[PDB]
């Protein structure tokens, strides 16, 4: 006795600073656990699989079907459904030999994946769901909302504190201390919950707009080497205040003295200074 369900299954990226490369998703991997958080079902789906990014003004996201969910057939099933886009591999993911959610062995919340933030267009989203599998009943859509995995920060120079005015040069030359590894679990795009760490190592073309995964770390930084003349000086920022899902920008205020730097959360319209 085994019935077999076919679910509708709706990605929402975004709810307008997100770039479309980065709503983008070129592959994920869905899964389907039970009350017990034992998983029934997985698919890993590619760019032919997830079709077109739909967009209806302010909202935007993709459509999936997930064939064959089989359950032992004994009316109303509750299930959850875990999404992790862009981390497969070419055919597989890393996440397929995950047999429960929370385990002590072979499970998704004791998992680290170690590829760093570096494409736009293939940026970690993470999201997950409850619904209710209706037996020998019509489907309805169930939507999972997407967060972004790494922070987004933008260098945006340094600016006379007097009037505002943006001066030439103070070149960003190196960032050190971005984060490569990450949680695939963690959902609060207001609290730091990553606790895995490698060095991501800042590219050779110097990008003004750069990511990391979140940093838990407290004694943790973010060391930006700006030009001050002959040789660029050293400037750190607590790791900690880069949380996942939100976009940051670093402004710098020139007084004939030091500089005042400014940590900007775009979307919360806060700024935070010394």
């Amino acid at each position: 006795d085994e019935l077999s369900f076919d679910m509708s299954l709706v990605l929402l990226t975004g709810d307008t600073y997100a770039t479309t490369e980065e709503l983008t998703i070129q592959n994920c991997h869905v899964a389907v656990f039970d009350k017990d958080g034992k998983r029934i079902y997985f698919k890993n789906f590619y760019s032919k699989d997830l079709g077109e990014m739909k967009t209806i003004g302010n909202l935007s996201g993709y459509e999936l079907q997930l064939e064959g969910v089989r359950t032992f057939g004994k009316e109303d099933k509750k299930v959850s459904v875990l999404v992790v886009a862009n981390a497969n591999n070419a055919n597989n993911s890393p996440f397929d030999n995950l047999t429960t959610y929370d385990g002590v062995d072979n499970s998704y919340t004791a998992k680290t994946i170690a590829k760093g933030p570096v494409t736009a267009s293939l940026l970690v989203k993470i999201g997950k769901s409850e619904t209710t599998l209706k037996y020998n009943q019509d489907n309805a859509p169930v939507t999972v909302s997407l967060i972004q995995l790494s922070a987004k920060i933008e260098y945006t120079g340094v600016y006379k504190k007097e009037n505002g005015e943006l001066l030439e040069g103070f070149s960003l030359t190196k960032v050190a201390g971005l984060n490569a590894s990450s949680k695939i679990t963690i959902f609060n795009t207001s609290a730091v919950e990553n606790g895995a760490f490698s060095d991501l190592a800042y590219p050779t073309t110097k990008p003004v707009t750069f990511y990391t995964y979140e940093i838990s770390d407290a004694f943790k930084e973010v060391i930006l080497s700006v030009q001050s003349g002959v040789e660029p000086k050293e400037y750190p920022f607590p790791a900690n205040k880069f949380i996942k899902g939100n976009y940051y920008r670093i402004k710098g205020l020139k007084s004939s003295t030091e500089i005042e730097w400014v940590l900007e959360n775009v979307e919360d319209k806060e700024v935070t200074l010394d």
